[PDB]
């Protein structure tokens, strides 16, 4: 019922290791008619938010583990241009947020 709080997602994926139903990959925005320079998702795809991405971690940034990767997905989107809050998640469910656009992250599970 649009799950894009920080505790609602990352709860989510716990339980069910997979995002909700209101996410949707960059390119599957994009099929729907996304243009990040026109800031119009919420118009495309009302109720979605971009997530489910491939997270790289090349800087190290968080912690790496043989066999690991990490996707991403945005928080707290309602409209307009992307925000700044996203929370990153692994394939072993550790779960970290960034409220400054990958600045800075604090592990939340």
């Amino acid at each position: 019922a649009v799950i894009n709080t920080f505790d609602g997602v990352a709860d989510y994926l716990i339980r069910y290791k997979r995002l909700p139903n209101d996410y949707i990959t960059k390119s599957q925005a994009s099929a729907l008619g996304w243009v990040a320079s026109k800031g119009d998702l919420a118009e495309v795809a009302p109720g979605k938010s971009i997530g489910g991405d491939v997270f790289s971690n090349r800087e190290g940034r968080l912690p790496s583990a043989g066999s690991r990767t990490w996707r991403e997905a945005d928080i707290n989107y309602v409209s307009g241009f992307r925000n700044a809050d996203r929370l990153v998640y692994s394939s072993d469910w550790l779960i970290y947020k960034t409220t400054d656009h990958y600045a800075t992250f604090t592990r939340i599970r």
